[PDB]
């Protein structure tokens, strides 16, 4: 119930030690759909009603590719979730068989806005991407979160194209 | 060795219908490696020497992921490939645990471009990621080739972001 997703070894150390006082930040566990994960996550956009039983079957699929899909929490000195982030490793045949990360699904509850928990999600993940062995992450934001990608060190490299059905 | 990557009842029939005489559209399978395969990529960016070893390897990992990963070819009526294109379906917990397709490094060799393959690569991926029941499909594009985008029904949603190791 409480087993991290992935090993807490893949938790930038130097974001460790830089985060607020009595704040965490730690792989996603099972037990953390008690924690108000999906309530963050609404920040983002919308997530729809979820049982136990549903989060339950998706968080074991995730489980399973462990090296494929990374969730990290960010908890408040309650161990409250208050921030979320994802990384997925996507494995290609350019660039030597070469894998590029996938930062995802970004999200800091309103009232902990602010306060560099997105920009220490955003290191975390890189730290992952890095470590694994990817050439590089990526992620499509708006314009009117593009300035807090580039106080997190990402440069503008193309456009997001979508076709919704 | 010749057995498809995923399931041939997954390409559009609609697409199938309309691809230009003898011209075939189908997964990848991993005799492919001697058909050309690498050499279409390698329009779009570097790809390196892969050795065919390295090729089975990569291979057999997608296709264990075959739920997941959805590369497909279109084939000249020689059976040589010339273009390429994937479809990495991402699992969420947002959108009532929905699905994003993402569409990926496609490619047509240049002497087969501007005869609408690179359409149909996208119409394919298209159908594979609303069939199998993403919400929507997205990619990243430059704004040179943008308009191919726009051609092929996708529209402008935002901003890509990178950061290179
Ligand atoms: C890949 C994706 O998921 S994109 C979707 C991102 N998520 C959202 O937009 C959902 C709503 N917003 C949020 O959840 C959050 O505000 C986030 C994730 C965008 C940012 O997290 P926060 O914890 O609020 O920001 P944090 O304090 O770490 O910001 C770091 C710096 O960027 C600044 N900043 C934050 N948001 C923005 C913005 N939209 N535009 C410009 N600057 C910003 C901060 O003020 C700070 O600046 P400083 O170094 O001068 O202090
Ligand atoms: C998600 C990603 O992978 S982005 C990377 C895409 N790949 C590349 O840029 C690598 C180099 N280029 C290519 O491989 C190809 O030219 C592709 C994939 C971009 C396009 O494939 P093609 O087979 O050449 O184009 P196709 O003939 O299907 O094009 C459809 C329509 O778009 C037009 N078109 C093609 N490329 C462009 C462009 N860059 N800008 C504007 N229009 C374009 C065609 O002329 C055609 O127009 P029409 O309906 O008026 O005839
Ligand atoms: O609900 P959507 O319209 O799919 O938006 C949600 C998406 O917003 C994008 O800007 C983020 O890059 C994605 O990580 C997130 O999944
Ligand atoms: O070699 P890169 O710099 O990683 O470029 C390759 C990438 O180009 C982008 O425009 C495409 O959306 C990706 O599908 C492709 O993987």
């Amino acid at each position: 119930e409480n087993t991290p997703l992935f090993s807490p070894s893949l938790i930038s150390p130097d974001v460790l030690a830089v985060l607020p006082a009595d704040y965490t930040i730690r792989p996603l566990c099972r037990s953390d759909y008690k924690r108000g994960y999906l309530d963050v996550l609404r920040v983002l956009t919308t997530v729809g009603d979820i049982n136990e039983e549903q989060w339950n079957s998706r968080y074991e699929w995730i489980r399973a590719r462990s090296d494929e899909y990374y969730l990290l929490v960010v908890c408040d000195g309650e161990g409250r979730i208050v921030g979320t982030g994802s990384l997925v490793v996507e494995r290609k045949f350019i660039h030597s068989l070469g894998m590029v990360g996938h930062i995802e699904d970004i999200a800091v509850e309103k009232g902990q806005q602010g306060k560099k928990l997105g920009l220490r999600i955003i290191q975390a993940l890189d730290y992952v991407a890095e470590k694994v062995g990817c050439y590089k992450t990526i992620l499509d934001c708006s314009e009117a979160n593009e300035g807090f990608y580039i106080k997190c060190g990402f440069k503008r490299a193309g456009l997001e194209m979508a076709h919704y059905y």
